[PDB]
């Protein structure tokens, strides 16, 4: 017709009654059966266009990539973000900062030391810290959160920290606080009613204070770098950004500034820590529930890699089962069910519907990741979803946990390295033991807002 169809919204409240609050993804799936793959929803007064199923997602994100390359900024994000980096940036500001970040985040994008070497050092440090637990019951939340944060610390400041260093503990405290705030179920009420942000500013003020603390901490590092930076010899992301700024002195306007560097660094810490941490925490929980899966991974680790050397990225192609398990964890868990909000760059005609410039687009990653035809029994954890009859790795165009198109995760290659290297290192050195027993523990995702998190669990890391 003209505009995508949808349920008639109620005045002021919008479509909140149909969407709900607990499971947003199931509501979008039910609405798609009534309104089709392209439908309109109202988050208060804000019109949102939801894309359900692979065909609609692939046509928008890949075929009309540039048109759907914009980032939709919700009321809370708008108030909690003073200055943009990469995540909430748009236009030429986003295009330049993203292109720089992608080139810098390549394996050999920051001088002599590789991204892999930084992850490999962290994987070795992770094992040493799990060894300190003395095979006693523990909540892995803290230890599994330390490694991805330290990888970004090693990428931004060229040096990792001891899991006891106060400045590292402070940085993690601000990141965990911000995630707890963003993952609080009553937060979407601010997006449905942007007026409530003015009457109840306590939420966004706390996010602003933690971001300002992180920005100022990063500012100390950029000054230390400016003091000892050697041009022609970069060691990290800051060094690469400062020399890009030197190349930008001619044609002064510049998208690359000390301010934009602080914003990009906090974005990389925010988007790169909890995503990887939660996936690792969920992976270990799923490995406890399925010890037969864990045993087959350990068989591959013992045969391809030994016990006398650390795992590397070259081992992955020779390890189809382990690669399938990693892919299955990401596919099953559906970490970001609706990804990050998108926005249309210009007025476009999509599926015989007119979507005007700046309209917020919600990509249902669940509809792709949990496709019934591509993954028979999609609500069940099964490495066979990424395996053929012979046990060889079976790729899927439906594997979109990092989303797709122009806005695809900048840390896709990094997260892949971290997930593979950390999990193989843990299972090479330790056997996972549950105090509750495999039958008793629940692995069903706890969807509270716009992120899937595992339930609380404890486990023993027994050395092999
Ligand atoms: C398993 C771990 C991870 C998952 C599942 C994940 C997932 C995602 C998803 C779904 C998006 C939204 C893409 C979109 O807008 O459609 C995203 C964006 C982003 N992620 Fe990741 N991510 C992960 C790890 C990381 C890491 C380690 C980094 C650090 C380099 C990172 C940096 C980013 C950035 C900077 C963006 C914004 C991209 C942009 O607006 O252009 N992510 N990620
Ligand atoms: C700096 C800030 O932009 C921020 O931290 N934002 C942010 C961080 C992580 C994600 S995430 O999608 O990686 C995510 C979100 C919740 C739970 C998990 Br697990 C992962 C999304 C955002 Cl907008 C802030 F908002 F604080 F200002």
């Amino acid at each position: 017709k003209g505009r995508p169809p949808g349920p008639t919204p109620l005045p002021v409240i919008g479509n909140i009654l149909q969407i709900g609050i607990k499971d947003i993804s199931k509501s979008l799936t039910n609405l798609s059966k009534v309104y089709g793959p392209v439908f309109t929803l109202y988050f208060g007064l804000k019109p949102i266009v939801v894309l359900h199923g692979y065909e609609a997602v692939k046509e928008a994100l890949i075929d009309l990539g540039e048109e759907f390359s914009g980032r939709g900024i919700f009321p809370l994000a708008e108030r909690a973000n003073r200055g943009f980096g990469i995540v909430f940036s748009n236009g030429k500001k986003w295009k330049e900062i993203r292109r720089f970040s992608l080139m810098t985040l390549r394996n050999f994008g920051m001088g002599k030391r590789s991204i892999e070497d930084r992850v490999q050092e962290e994987a070795r440090c992770l094992v040493e810290e799990l060894r300190k637990t003395k095979a006693s019951p523990c909540d892995p939340t803290f230890i599994l959160g330390c490694a991805p944060c330290n990888v970004i610390c090693s990428i931004i400041f060229h040096k990792r920290f001891d899991y006891k260093d106060q400045q590292f503990l402070n940085l993690m405290e601000k990141l965990n606080e911000n995630i707890e705030i963003l993952s609080s179920p009553w937060i979407q009420v601010y997006n449905n009613f942007p007026a409530l942000l003015d009457y109840f500013p306590g939420t966004h003020n706390k996010l602003l204070k933690n971001v300002a603390f992180m920005k100022s901490y990063i500012l100390e590092k950029v000054k230390e770098h400016q003091e000892s930076m050697d041009m022609n010899n970069p060691q990290d992301f800051i060094d690469c950004f400062l020399m890009k700024m030197e190349k930008e002195k001619h044609n002064q306007p510049s998208e690359f500034t000390i301010e934009s560097l602080e914003n990009t660094a906090v974005d990389l810490f925010g988007a790169g820590t909890e995503t990887t941490s939660t996936t690792l925490r969920y992976a270990l929980l799923l490995l406890l529930k399925h010890p037969e899966v864990t045993a087959k991974v350990q068989e591959e680790i013992e045969r391809v890699i030994g016990r006398n050397r650390s795992p590397c990225m070259q081992d992955r192609s020779h390890m189809p089962y382990t690669d399938a398990v990693v892919h299955e964890v990401q596919r099953y868990i559906d970490l970001l069910p609706t990804s990050l909000p998108h926005a249309v760059t210009c007025d476009i005609k999509f599926r015989n519907y007119l979507i005007p410039k700046g309209t917020t687009i919600l990509i249902s990653l669940t509809s792709v990741l949990h496709d019934n035809k591509e993954f028979p029994n999609p609500e069940m954890f099964d490495p066979h979803h990424f395996l053929d009859e012979g046990g060889n790795f079976k790729k899927s165009k439906y594997f979109m946990p990092f989303s797709a198109g122009k806005r695809i995760c900048v840390g896709e290659a990094l997260a892949g390295m971290e997930l593979f290297l950390f999990l193989t290192s843990i299972l090479q050195n330790f056997n996972l033991k549950s105090l509750v027993d495999p039958k008793n523990l629940d692995t069903t995702p706890v969807v509270n807002g716009f992120a899937s998190v595992p339930p609380f669990y404890q486990l023993c890391f027994i050395p092999v």
